[PDB]
């Protein structure tokens, strides 16, 4: 089981951590929704499909920067709805193919209302997501640690 990024940043078996660059919507008004899809942007697959099956949580999901202070956030993964930042590890997401699948992981994020301005800034971290792989062969439990940063400036119009 690994994981690469849309631009090929690789996180290989048994884990670690990558920077993720994502392209935001540039006005977000109160009252909208910023939708981060990170599913364009990651993804996975199963090494040993004939043998082994992976399963894959988003174990954690936090805030930083403009996100933590100007947002009220959502994650939906593989079709469901949480709080973020998380409350709890997700429902696990079977991965049983060689082929590539995307990570299931959307950021729903609307503005609160002191939230004005310059609400994120370019280049600034906004999410730290922990991708967690176990599987139903061994005792691996492996952490792919996604680091998310803006490529923009998000104005929140006042
Ligand atoms: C062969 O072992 C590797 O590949 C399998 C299948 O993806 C994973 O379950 C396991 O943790 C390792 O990453």
């Amino acid at each position: 089981f690994a994981c690469k990024t849309a631009n090929g940043t690789a996180i290989p078996i048994g884990g670690g951590s990558a920077n993720v660059y994502v392209n935001l919507a540039p006005v977000v008004n109160v009252g909208q929704n910023l939708v981060v899809d990170l599913s364009t942007q990651i993804f996975c697959h199963n090494d040993y499909p004939e043998t082994i099956t992976d399963y894959v949580t988003l174990q954690r999901g936090s805030a930083y920067g403009g996100v933590l202070s100007n947002f009220s956030g959502t994650v939906k993964y593989s079709g469901s709805s949480y709080p973020f930042p998380t409350t709890s590890e997700t429902p696990r997401v079977v991965y049983n193919s060689r082929t590539d699948k995307p990570w299931p992981v959307a950021l729903y994020l609307t503005p609160v209302s002191s939230a004005g301005g310059v609400a994120i800034k370019a280049g600034s971290l906004i999410a730290v997501l922990i991708l967690r792989q176990t599987n139903n062969y061994n005792s691996d439990d492996f952490q792919f640690v996604w680091n998310i940063y803006a490529n923009n400036d998000v104005v929140v119009p006042t």
